[PDB]
């Protein structure tokens, strides 16, 4: 078992009942042609961890533990689209409209893929879920149990949205958690550092935090 | 129907669609010597709301709604309790083992009640759940599809935790949720209020919030 220097205590793991879980690094929220951009939001720390979530998607498959990506998406006809979701905000251009890499947040579309350098290649888990949370309308709990998986790291974007959501539901279903957190980002460096310190209060309430560099040092 | 000045911007809803949820207001979490105790915890932020979420709950029983009291407990055998739940961190005491209120977030100990002056009366719903969330491992989703509820008003302890939780899975299955911001407290005043921005930010990406006075001008 490898133990590793974390927050709020070390965290220990086997790799082969461990998942990487790396959460929508769409190109629409990334990208400074995309969606997100065209929203007003400042994707640029989005884009500075790409290299970071490359490297630890390196290390999980060489040291042959599962890789989970998970993609924020609607089928075509936003039949798993509840209307909250689609009227939530008055916007302008919605769920389903044309935005600037196609639909958004549907199936297929270019928007939607995650990013090439951090791509699923075969034998890996892919996740569309219709919320924020990776374990909400999937089968990925089911998943992750055939494969008696115990323990995942967690890493992508939001910080404070998909990331903490995924990583509370996988902290009730009794996965042990780090995440890797120089491998997250938000748009406001007003929630990113809290929403870590908050996952790690009061003794670990939701899991465990490390940066890249002492996973690194454990393999 | 009713129309109610909120963050980040109004919140329209009926009381035939429209649930209360009051989230694990128990002696376990407000009372000293319990399980929020246990985690290292000063509880006595949480006991300045009570007065609030007391008015809010009259406010939904005069109204006619719906009402949902959580509880965070488990089943007595822990046969409900995952084992990295239980051995998390070093608590004082741990899950199961006995408090000056009886064994810790276990069901029918006296610690683990909901507040006598919050308790539940004849037609409001009691959700017991093993997790933060109160979707996770219960039949609330069920419940509410049942009686055609879309619009939740929340409140409880804590906003970090099991508030946020909830309303971030009541989000993803398509709900409609205002909470109710001195409803909420969490032992950390600074999570408390980051939380509150975060549920509301982004034109509303989890929902709304308001203060009770902006409720009860609106009923």
């Amino acid at each position: 078992m490898i133990r590793i220097d974390a927050t709020p205590y070390p965290y220990q793991f086997h790799p082969r009942s461990t998942a990487l879980v790396v959460i929508d690094m769409q190109r629409d929220f990334i990208e400074e042609g995309g969606f997100g951009s065209a929203l007003g939001n400042d994707v640029r720390p989005l884009a500075a961890i790409v290299p970071t979530v490359a490297a630890l998607l390196q290390l999980a498959r060489e040291a042959g533990m599962l890789v989970v990506h998970t993609r924020e998406s609607h089928l075509p006809d936003l039949s798993d689209c509840p209307r909250s979701k689609r009227l939530r905000g008055n916007p302008t251009l919605g769920i389903g409209d044309v935005g600037p890499m196609g639909r958004i947040l549907v199936q297929g579309e270019p928007g939607n893929q995650i990013l090439p350098q951090l791509a699923p290649v075969e034998g890996e888990l892919v996740i569309d879920k219709p919320g924020k949370g990776a374990f909400y309308a999937t089968d990925l709990h089911a998943q992750l149990q055939e494969r008696r998986i115990t323990h995942l790291l967690v890493a992508g974007v939001t910080t404070e949205v998909s990331v903490q959501t995924s990583m509370r539901e996988a902290n009730d279903r009794g996965y042990e958690c780090l995440v890797i957190e120089d491998a997250c980002a938000s748009y406001f460096p007003d929630f990113h550092r809290i929403t870590l310190e908050m996952l790690t209060a009061q003794g670990g309430i939701v899991g465990w935090r490390t940066p890249l560099a002492q996973l690194q040092a454990g393999v």
